């Protein structure tokens, strides 16, 4: 079993391949790009059929260490990787089924360059700032295109409520780590995600940027539930009193806590179908090694429950006049000003709390189709659409 110590780049890489070697049939290690200094942003994928998207099977992801000195997310992801493989081998059906019905992508470190700087300071005592930024001195969580300005306007005066476009030269305005992550987001239809931070203990959800103050999304109720699921499954987050901060239910709207623009969280929601929340897991950004095991044991149940949350709401296929799959179709839910689209295979996913909704689907060159559906508290309900040409 992996030791509860801090793993630097080389050990992190060895760990991922070690897990892959132990569970060859359900894992795949791949890089989404290189850091400023040449380090690979390695991702470990779990699935009973790795390397391929299966229709109606949602894709989810965990991202940690975007801030070099926030190492807990990094270690929790390495421990989680070993845990998933072990439990699969133990034949724990909760985990086996999770892996069989979901495609899980784990990125332990989005800022490997910064981590090395943080780890060398002390060592392992970077304090509040050392290694936070990437090699070019840029804060990656202030490096993503700001799409909030557009959505706030569109919510007020009307207009597109999803997949806002990036600036023409975005590839030259972002850091290599950021660019790698954005291309990654463009490569898979991620449905649910969590970015792991350090510095506080609370489940942070959209929107991060203040409208001017609490700044909710059209999916506020859902996001609160998603945040609460992690908070209440977590060992002490739900307490609300951590690091001298008080957060009722251990959750918080980002903007309400403090305004933040150009962050990765809101980018996910406004540029893709992925609903992401930010999990602050510890007052100490770089905890001592003797605390890693307690943190792991206090987080694992929540880490599993959060991923299981992707299996709720509705999902289905959007078909054209010949009954062939229709990619990029738009699915909208009455009362919720935020749509989602079908992926390349024609399948779409829509997280929703229990209730009765009026759902509609459409696509360029086709006429809308509306249906009324009932969403239960358990598994998702299959809702397909057959569109006719305009
Ligand atoms: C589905 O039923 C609801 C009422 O429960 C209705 O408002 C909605 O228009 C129906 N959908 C269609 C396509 O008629
Ligand atoms: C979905 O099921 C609920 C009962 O659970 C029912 O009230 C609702 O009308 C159903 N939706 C449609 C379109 O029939
Ligand atoms: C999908 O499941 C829901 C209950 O979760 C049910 O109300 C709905 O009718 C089901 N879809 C179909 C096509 O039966």
């Amino acid at each position: 079993k992996l030791a509860f110590r801090h793993h630097r780049y080389d050990d992190l890489v060895r760990t991922l391949y070690k897990v892959q070697n132990e569970c060859p049939g359900i894992t795949r290690v791949y890089s989404i790009g290189r850091s400023v200094e040449g380090r690979h942003l390695y991702v470990l994928e779990f699935s009973d059929h790795p390397g391929i998207h299966e229709p109606l099977e949602p894709e989810v992801k965990y991202v940690g260490n975007m801030h070099g000195n926030e190492a807990l997310g990094r270690e929790l992801m390495l421990q989680l990787s070993e845990f998933l493989c072990e439990e699969f081998r133990n034949r724990n059906q909760r985990i086996v089924q999770l892996i069989q019905d979901t495609r899980i992508h784990i990125l332990p470190s989005m800022n490997p360059d910064g981590y090395e700087v943080a780890a060398a300071q002390g060592p392992n005592k970077p304090g509040y700032l050392v290694g936070r930024n990437n090699a070019n001195g840029v804060d990656l969580n202030r490096n993503f295109p700001d799409l909030n300005t557009y959505i706030y306007y569109n919510e007020k005066y009307g207009g597109p409520n999803h997949h806002l476009p990036l600036p023409d030269n975005w590839k030259s305005q972002v850091e290599p780590e950021t660019r790698a992550v954005i291309r990654w987001m463009h490569s898979f239809n991620f449905v649910l995600s969590a970015n792991l931070h350090g510095g506080a203990v609370v489940a942070n959800y959209p929107y991060d940027k203040s409208f001017e103050a609490s700044t909710p999304t059209p999916d506020d109720k859902l996001f609160q539930k998603l945040a609460k699921v992690y908070s209440y499954a977590h060992g002490w987050m739900f307490q609300g009193w951590n690091c001298g901060d008080y957060f009722p239910d251990g959750i918080t709207n980002g903007a309400s806590w403090y305004s933040l623009s150009k962050g990765m969280q809101d980018f996910n929601y406004l540029h893709t179908n992925c609903f992401e929340i930010t999990l602050e897991l510890s007052c100490d950004k770089f905890p001592p090694e003797e605390e890693l095991q307690r943190e792991w044991l206090g987080n694992k149940e929540a880490l599993i429950q959060f991923l299981e949350q992707v299996h709720q709401g509705i999902k289905g296929m959007v078909l054209d006049q010949n009954y062939n799959n229709l990619a990029n179709a738009v699915i909208s839910v009455s009362g919720i000003n935020h749509d989602v689209t079908s992926g390349d295979h024609g399948d779409y996913f829509r997280l929703l709390l229990p209730g009765i909704y009026t759902v509609s689907a459409t696509a360029p060159g086709y006429d809308p189709e509306t249906v009324t559906v009932t969403v239960g508290p358990a598994e998702p309900t299959l809702v397909n659409f057959h569109l006719k040409r305009s």
